[PDB]
DNA sequence: CGGATATCCG
DNA sequence: CGGATATCCG
């Protein structure tokens, strides 16, 4: 729970990468996104989301705030997902699958994931 | 809060900003700043401040941290302070006044600070 | 969020 | 070295 998230930050510091939790924007009334994180080279906007088993769905909404800000930001949106038993896994936000309104990670597009060390 | 950070994140999204106060910014074994913010162009690392009047003094600790993350980021490092009855201004780390085994902004160095719309302003260079 | 000590400026 | 401030930690 809170171990996982703390592991999350540990892989991507270990990668190579400054990682900060995100508070809040000031101006917005959500926290967006959970993590940003940046090498010198490539700079990460992450929603972190943990699921006990697939589908993650995402909403319009949330999925509009991580793009938003990652384009005002100048870095990549990304979606990094923990299934049980499994390492955390990255999923650029390109990758999504859209149903009638939202989007979602089903079985088909999980195994497209990327482990933290191809991110880098 | 503080207020003074809410203040400063408003001021930085009207300039253009994506702007976020970072968390646990304090109970972390790790260098981390109080906001992080980017335009597309421009990543900025900022130590947050505010001061009832100069000098503002910081620690030797507190600027090697904040050079430390910014270069790992991928940020320029700036120290935000806020005067009574001024607008937020921005000393990039250089510009710092030392003391003996420390760092300050004081009265020579005040003057030389920069405008929030001088920072956005470096958008627009290559 | 605030009380008390360690640091340290000048 | 005296007193202002950073920092710790409940």
């Amino acid at each position: 729970g809170t171990r996982f998230e703390r592991d999350l930050l540990v892989e991507l510091w270990k990668a190579g990468f400054a990682a900060i939790r995100v508070a809040g924007s000031g101006v917005s009334p959500f926290p967006c996104p959970d993590i940003v994180a940046g090498n010198g080279r490539t700079y990460l906007a992450i929603e972190v989301k943990m699921r006990k088993e697939l589908p993650l769905y995402l909403s319009a909404d949330e999925v509009e705030q991580l793009v938003t800000f990652a384009r005002g930001f100048g870095a990549e949106a990304y979606v990094a997902l923990k299934l049980p038993r499994k390492k955390w896994r990255f999923f650029p936000v390109q990758m999504l699958e859209r149903t009638e309104k939202n989007f979602k990670i089903d079985e088909s597009v999980y195994p497209l994931g990327l482990e933290i060390a191809e991110v880098a």
